[PDB]
């Protein structure tokens, strides 16, 4: 059985932990300590083939050590998560993608752009802007709500399809 390392990145407060914990444990967390970085292991059937997902929900400071880079370089695919009511988190997507390109030494790294908090009515990032950014990067785009579970499975499944295509 194939195994994949998936990494969830994006600014503080976008919903990285809530997304991950909905996927793994099927409940919505309101307050999860932002320093906790943990990994979860979940067997999933995607397009009729089972894979073991090893999912890292990131934490940390804005700093870049050799050993941190070497750990992040183990990820096989990355979720680039922003929140649809947080423009700064959308602008930050570029930075996260560039770090991952830098550590992976590659521009073709499996990635999915995720626009979270889709339940909220006060959107500041237009859907078209996000679709246009994902088009430019050559990656899929998925809107999610960790609150309602809308799109959660599909975001991680879509990332596994992208790793499968790349391998
Ligand atoms: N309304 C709404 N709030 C969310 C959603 N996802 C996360 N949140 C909330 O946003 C805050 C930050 O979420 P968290 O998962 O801790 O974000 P992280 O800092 O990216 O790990 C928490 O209060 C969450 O309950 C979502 O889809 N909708
Ligand atoms: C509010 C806390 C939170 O949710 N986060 C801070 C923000 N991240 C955490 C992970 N980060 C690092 O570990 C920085 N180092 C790093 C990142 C990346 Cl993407 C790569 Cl490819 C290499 C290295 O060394 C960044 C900020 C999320
Ligand atoms: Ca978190
Ligand atoms: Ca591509």
């Amino acid at each position: 059985m194939t195994e994949y390392k998936l990494v969830v990145v994006g600014a503080c407060g976008v919903g990285k932990s809530a997304l991950t914990i909905q996927l793994i444990q099927n409940h919505f967390v309101d307050e999860y300590d932002p320093t906790i970085e943990d990994s979860y292991r979940k067997q999933v059937v995607i397009d009729g083939e089972t894979s073991l997902l090893d999912i890292l929900d990131t934490a940390g400071q804005e700093e870049y050590s050799a050993m941190r880079d070497q750990y992040m370089r183990t990820g096989e695919g990355f979720l680039l998560v922003f929140a649809i009511n947080n423009t700064k988190s959308f602008e930050d997507i570029h930075h996260y993608r560039e770090q991952i390109k830098r550590v992976k030494d590659s521009e073709d790294v499996p990635m999915v752009l995720v626009g979270n908090k889709s339940d909220l009515p006060s959107r500041t990032v237009d859907t078209k802007q996000a679709q246009d950014l994902a088009r430019s990067y050559g990656i899929p785009f998925i809107e999610t709500s960790a609150k309602t579970r809308q799109g959660v499975d599909d975001a991680f499944y879509t990332l596994v399809r992208e790793i499968r295509k790349h391998k």
